[PDB]
């Protein structure tokens, strides 16, 4: 792969959003990936509907509000065979009836590609595809507080995962050959969290907070 990457600089990223106190973080990391995998097909971003996600997914088996699985997600676009626009479909911060309409729909899929459990993998996929969703264990103060710099928590899991975000590049500071390594990761917390909406997090650390353990990416 390359050294670094950063798709926001190729106009594959959205600005951040803010799932509010919803439990949808699965619905922004889906979203995202699906953002970027549809500027790669047509050279057009467009904001995709997490509310069109959270409110019409379950048969797929997410739970709206209660938590879900962005491969679920990119299940319910495949079977649906689209998926509304931000603009025609807002976000609501919870769920609702399903009100999906195809008019609307600016996005589709065909199924989802698993990517293997290990942060070599993870950096083929960033660098080939575009931005990846990833789970990560976000349960801790630590995250919250998050300001700047290369997360790294003593307490992380790299199994009990529980935050649906997104991978949109990687890289390095200080002198390279110190391994300053990290993952560019567009969280779902509004602009006001972190650094303005992203973090840094530890790459090449033995998977890090399960940043590889449930990285996935929809085929367009
Ligand atoms: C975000 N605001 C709430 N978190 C979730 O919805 C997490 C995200 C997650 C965690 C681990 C792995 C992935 C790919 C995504 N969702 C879950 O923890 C979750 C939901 C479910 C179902 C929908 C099957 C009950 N299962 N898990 C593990």
């Amino acid at each position: 792969a390359p050294r670094s990457v950063d798709w926001r600089e190729k106009g594959y990223v959205t600005p951040v959003k803010n799932q509010g106190q919803c439990g949808s973080c699965w619905a922004f990391s889906a979203t995202g990936a699906l953002e970027g995998q549809m500027f790669r097909k047509t050279g057009r971003l467009i904001s995709l509907s997490e509310q069109n996600l959270v409110d019409c997914s379950g048969p797929q088996g997410n739970e709206g509000c209660n938590g879900g699985l962005m491969d679920y997600a990119f299940q319910y676009v495949q079977d649906n065979g689209g998926l509304d626009s931000e603009e025609s479909y807002p976000y609501e911060a919870t769920e609702e009836s399903c009100k999906y309409n195809p008019k609307y729909s600016v996005a589709n899929d065909a199924g989802f590609v698993d990517i293997p459990k290990q942060e070599k993998a993870l950096m083929k996929a960033v660098a080939t595809v575009g931005p990846i969703s990833v789970a990560i264990d976000a349960g801790h103060e630590s995250f919250l507080f998050y300001k700047e710099g290369i997360y790294f928590e003593p307490d992380c899991s790299s199994e009990d995962m529980d935050h649906g975000v997104l991978v949109v590049g990687y890289g390095f500071e200080s002198t390279e050959s110190d391994n300053n390594k990290y993952w560019l990761v567009k969280n779902s917390w509004g602009e006001e969290w972190g650094m303005g909406g992203y973090v840094k997090m530890a790459k090449d650390r033995r998977n890090h907070c399960g940043i590889a353990s449930a990285a996935s990416y929809p085929t367009v």
